């Protein structure tokens, strides 16, 4: 019979009690010859997971857990968890492939120690500036507005700001009322904020305030002169009556209410399905040249990679078994599956269908509750890695996720004049802490007089200010310690 591990793990509510009903971990049982003992957490794992190492109550391995920098460095630190880079080596030919193709992730992967503490989740849904994650905020527009008011589509901020002036004044839906909300938006962090827009100006913006110039250095974005601009820019369509009464105030909730009803003219999401819906009356902004008649995209840091997804403890005495079935996770068709869902269920419906012949997976069509529920019952998560190259070998991509990236394609990457963006380094605890402590003193300032200068303005005597406050703060050292990472990550990553 099977040889066996614990393992505590986290999954949907949606999903089995035991893991064990999953067809993906039945199938995986057959393949490796060893039983799981799952202890499955589907509400509060964290707490859950952290009660149970403070009382000694450790699993062999802690499976799709998620955890923080922060988190690995105190385990690794009280010898909760162990060093993994050896049995890599000696015992993970699957993931020692993903390594050679992509040693940019050895180097995330790796402590500033020189040890590796967890198996990462990757997904790449494009590769480099092409990445699925190097816009977030799409600014999206109403062309059923500019058909009806024979307009066309705007190529500089000037244009948007007569465009939107006519969405405002032209009553292009046609019910004699002036209901047309020109832009919105949800300030702050995330897919819905306007901050996309200010690349218009030069260098532009992220949710990080950080870019990566063409020289090597890292640019905090909001104390350039280009920001101001572009602060200046939307304080220009508020003046004017053409922001959203609420857009500094409402909520998802209120945002996609308004949305569902078609009554923006600009708003920004991440996919125009979740707001305006499916239909042909939106599509994508195209890139504004700014004053200067130059076009740019600012590249986001996300990425599609999380540095814990499992982690062995101190306890499990059968490192090589173990070391072996997270091996099989890397398997490019088991990394597939584990990500998204399985196929050959007759019990329910299926994420894949198989072919036989090429060993491949193709993603189904899905009705019924499966679009909402199938993914989150039948997928494991855990460590696992789908390469861009795995697209049309391995499997097909979702087809959300290939509209999307094709949007990129067309409208944004021939303006994305960065080499690189900031990688997701793992820094040590005393520079985690640091950062942590800088941004949460000067993150919701920023937004807030972003908010005041757009909402009463002001922003040409305050400017000087203001980055003297940025300062105090701590945003020299801040640099400087995301610069240190950048320098040595470029040492480190091939
Ligand atoms: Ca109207
Ligand atoms: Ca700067
Ligand atoms: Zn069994
Ligand atoms: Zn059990
Ligand atoms: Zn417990
Ligand atoms: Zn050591
Ligand atoms: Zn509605
Ligand atoms: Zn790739
Ligand atoms: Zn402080």
């Amino acid at each position: 019979g099977p040889k066996t591990l614990k393992f505590m793990t986290a999954s949907s509510p949606l999903s089995p009690k035991d893991p064990n009903e999953k067809l993906i971990l039945q199938r995986l049982e057959k393949e490796t010859g060893v039983h799981i003992d799952w202890t499955n957490y589907q509400s509060d794992f964290a707490e859950k997971r952290n009660l149970d190492i403070s009382s000694g109550d450790l699993p062999d391995a802690i499976h799709n857990d998620g955890a923080s920098d922060v988190d690995l460095m105190n385990w690794a630190k009280k010898g909760v968890i162990i060093p993994v880079e050896d049995l890599i080596d000696k015992y993970m030919p699957n993931l020692k492939k993903i390594l050679d193709e992509k040693p940019e992730y050895k180097a995330l992967m790796t402590a500033p120690d020189g040890h590796i503490y967890s198996f990462p989740w990757i997904e790449e849904l494009g590769d480099g500036k092409e990445s699925i994650h190097s816009v977030n905020d799409m600014a999206w527009i109403n062309k059923d507005w500019l058909k009806k008011l024979g307009l066309e589509m705007p190529k500089t901020t000037d244009d948007l700001i007569k465009v939107l002036e006519a969405f405002k004044n032209g009553d292009p839906n046609g019910n004699g009322e002036a209901d047309e909300i020109p832009f919105s938006f949800i300030s702050g962090n995330g897919n819905e904020d306007f901050k996309f827009l200010f690349a218009a100006f030069g260098i532009g913006d992220n949710d990080d305030h950080l870019v990566v110039g063409n020289d090597g250095k890292v640019d905090f974005t909001a104390d350039n002169d280009n920001y101001k601009e572009g602060v200046k820019f939307i304080r220009q369509l508020q003046e004017k009556g053409l922001i959203d009464k609420e857009a500094f105030e409402h909520d998802w909730n209120s945002y996609i209410a308004k949305g569902h009803d078609q009554k923006f003219g600009v708003y920004f999401t991440w996919d125009k399905n979740n707001v305006t819906g499916s239909n042909e009356s939106y599509d994508v902004l195209p890139v504004l040249a700014g004053p200067s008649g130059q076009k740019h995209v600012a590249r986001t840091n996300g990425m599609g990679f999380a540095r814990d997804k499992m982690v062995i403890t101190s306890v499990n005495k059968n490192l090589e078994l173990t070391a072996k079935w997270i091996d099989a996770q890397y398997a490019p068709l088991q990394s597939v599956q584990n990500n998204w869902g399985t196929y050959g269920d007759d019990k329910q419906q299926n994420i894949f269908e198989l072919d036989q012949a090429s060993n491949s997976l193709k993603h189904l069509p899905l009705n019924g509750t499966a679009p909402a529920e199938l993914r989150q019952k039948t997928e494991v998560g855990g460590p696992l890695a789908i390469l861009d190259s795995y697209y049309g070998k391995v499997t097909t991509m979702p087809d959300d996720a290939k509209w999307r990236l094709d949007l990129i394609k067309e409208y944004y990457v021939p303006y994305m004049s960065n080499v690189n963006n900031y990688p997701r380094v793992f820094m040590t605890q005393e520079d985690l802490d640091k950062i942590a402590h800088i941004e949460a003193d000067m993150n919701d300032y920023i937004y807030r007089k972003r908010a005041e200068w757009i909402v009463n303005g002001n922003i040409d005597t305050e400017w000087d200010d203001y980055k003297k406050e940025l300062e105090k703060y701590g945003l020299s050292d801040y640099l400087a310690i995301k610069q240190k990472y950048y320098d040595q990550y470029q040492a480190n990553k091939n």
